[PDB]
């Protein structure tokens, strides 16, 4: 169908939408104890996220060909996010890429960032780290000016932790990066679990 093509298309166009998709897909079969809230957020994001590529998700649903039977009015949110997760392995992407997304994304669950995940910030985030701080030969003094503006916009990651306390906390040392005290925990999380992951990453 339509749907199957412009979603076909969308994926080549811009690598950003497979990884768009991989976090809502993620967040919505992994978040727990999830809300009305946050299922009806969940589905306008992936609605702005494909029209915003271009495509509409009727369009996509109808490719889908979910039944659609029988004991319910309307198609579950549920059924929705299965069946385009389907849909995308049929599409051949590359799970390499999808998977580390989601290993991301349930990090980030596990450190109470849903709602900002929700608001599509996920995405920048993942940026953010593999362009000014996950880097080969980056210059530790500017990537910690750097890190400074990219958790304040994501300050579920902090764990608690102030931003201003944190940073108290963190030095250059013998000309590489040093997160002591307070700060260590951040720093493994960034140097031994996320930035391990935005290397799989395609953004």
């Amino acid at each position: 169908g339509p749907g199957t093509a412009c979603l076909t298309k969308a994926l080549k166009d811009s690598g950003d939408l497979l990884v768009e998709l991989a976090v809502i897909i993620c967040a919505y079969q992994n978040g727990k104890d999830l809300q009305e809230q946050d299922f009806k957020e969940l589905k306008e994001l992936l609605e702005r996220t494909l029209e915003r590529a271009g495509c509409a998700l009727d369009d996509i649903v109808a490719d889908l060909g979910l039944e659609e039977l029988l004991g319910s009015i309307g198609v579950s949110t549920g059924d929705i996010i299965q069946g385009l997760y389907k849909l995308l392995k049929e599409l051949k992407i590359d799970e390499t890429v999808f998977n580390a997304v989601c290993d991301v994304t349930k990090k980030m669950l596990d450190n109470k960032c849903l709602p900002k995940i929700l608001q599509g910030d996920l995405v920048k985030f993942l940026k953010d780290l593999k362009y000014k701080v996950c880097i080969e030969g980056g210059d530790p003094e500017l990537i910690i000016k750097d890190l400074k503006i990219i958790l304040e916009r994501l300050p579920c990651v902090l764990g608690g932790v102030g931003l201003d306390d944190l940073f108290k906390n963190i030095f250059v040392k013998d000309g590489i990066l040093s997160f002591e005290g307070i700060a260590k925990p951040l720093g493994d999380l960034l140097i031994l679990v996320l930035c391990p992951n935005v290397k799989n990453i395609n953004v």
